[PDB]
């Protein structure tokens, strides 16, 4: 038993990070095949920041420009090219270490591990989540630009996530594999804020369902309320609101538990009006919405 | 900035991560050399759980009668010895993805990532900590018994926990990688119960640095106590008694933030009396003692 919020195993991950240096900026890349990726404001200096213009930026530098390191292997960049918001550089060794690998946009609300680098080394993995305002709350440093947010799925890898910048409220945005941002964010220094961010409800019930699996029942009730009575309940509380697909979704744990997905509702509407009164639920004093309802499956089979 | 339980990149474990089958039995073990490590109630008899003889089941075991896959590849056990709780098989390979690895007997108090196994494959990796009374809140399944639980110094995996078996409150309990257990269980199936858990204090005031780092500071406070009127309180709410080694590991945490160890304790201990007054640090209306000095540091720029 027991549910922890859990990582996919990094060592597919890791096998593809290679540092990235362009003039006196160091970031992270992804080597794939013969390809580094690699956020594309790598090229630009501290003062090209505030209005760069990338096209012509790319178009000045030269492939001796890029020192791509993978562990201390030199790589030799054959090309450059830019692939909407990153950097495609083109190396003449192809990676060994590459796995069965596919590029995915994720919805807001799907979750995925962080393998956080710095210079090309792993530094730690962790598990994230799509906010519905198109940020994630991670945890990055100085140097982690061109991290990877990766799922993985019978030895494939789903790329998704790669980290670009950080939001002036701590959240942070990047793009997804293909190069476009998340949200309306741009890799430029303006004066950018997330928007008001909600909590994602599927989320919450799949994280409640998980719990009566293991056994922690006390936030159970005799009742039932209708899907929009509990919609309305959740705007109050900036949840977002409960759509039938995610009903549909919640189907499976449902069918587990043998807990209708209206009656949970009605215990998450309690839980929201009355909050925790001092308890707690799977260790935790706050309603966690970052465990997907597939999220719950994998951890708790039947 | 973001603070995040982040567990080590696992590359390393995932490569000696093998299934053991032993009569009806399947279990993972580590591949270390030419020897596999997995716990010893694989060779247990259905029946035999209740309260086993080890050395009568191992007599009734030879070489050939234990499976052990490395994936697709089969191994070959040449010898097996039983040292404590632990089986070790000899093979005709040596892994060649041994990483540089020790064993070492974590105190507690520490923290620990966790690589999750089922059939020799690795499902997720989380980040665990040795509660006070030797046991860990993890996600353990049937099949998990052999994951093991490690820290990343340098190329260095240090390897402190294999999972042995989960006790009847659904804490988990396990030996370090020479057979011994932590605490005070033994690997039968048998009504044992865990001692009283007391919350680890130092990693508390880390917890409410890494706080402070990241923008909580309400409860941070002007008046200070000493050393023995902070233990004084902290042994009626069942905290750790705090020794001035903790104070010292805690002075990086205390040179970024800017606060004196001693005043950090009159805070905890104006939170331990009033309680939470509706408010949450980091997003938690409880107080974490998971993460260590040394894990805090590592999220945070010193
Ligand atoms: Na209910």
């Amino acid at each position: 038993s027991g549910f922890r919020k859990m990582a996919f195993p990094s060592g597919k991950v890791e096998g593809c990070m290679v540092q990235v240096t362009c003039g006196t900026t160091t970031l992270n890349g992804l080597w794939l095949d013969d390809v580094v990726y690699c956020p594309r404001h790598v090229i630009c200096t501290s003062e090209d920041m505030l209005n760069p213009n990338y096209e012509d930026l790319l178009i000045r530098k030269s492939n001796h420009n890029f020192l791509v390191q993978a562990g201390n292997v030199q790589l030799r960049v054959i090309g450059h090219s830019m692939q909407n918001c990153v950097l495609k550089l083109k190396v003449d060794t192809a990676n060994p270490k590459t796995p069965k690998y596919k590029f995915v946009r994720i919805q807001p609300g799907q979750t995925f591990s962080v393998l956080a680098c710095y210079n090309g080394s792993p530094s730690g993995v962790y598990q994230c989540a799509m906010r519905p305002n198109f940020t994630i709350k991670g945890s990055f440093l100085n140097g982690s630009c061109g991290s990877v947010g990766f799922n993985i799925d019978y030895d494939c890898v789903s790329f998704c996530y790669m980290h670009h910048m950080e939001l002036p409220t701590g959240v942070h945005a990047g793009t997804d594999l293909e190069g476009n941002f998340y949200g309306p964010f741009v890799d430029r220094q303006t004066a950018q804020a997330a928007g008001t961010d909600t909590t994602i409800t599927v989320n919450v019930l799949a994280w409640l369902y998980a719990a009566v699996i293991n056994g922690d029942r006390w936030f159970l009730n005799r009742f039932t309320t209708t899907l929009n009575d509990f919609n309305l309940v959740a705007m109050k509380y900036n949840y977002e609101p409960l759509t039938q697909d995610h009903v549909d979704i919640l189907g499976p744990l449902s069918a587990q538990t043998g807990i209708a997905v209206l009656d949970m509702c009605a215990s998450l509407k309690e839980l929201l009006q009355n909050g925790m009164n001092g308890r707690t639920i799977l260790g935790s004093a706050l309603l966690e919405d970052e465990f997907t309802p597939f999220d719950v499956v994998r951890q708790c089979p039947h």
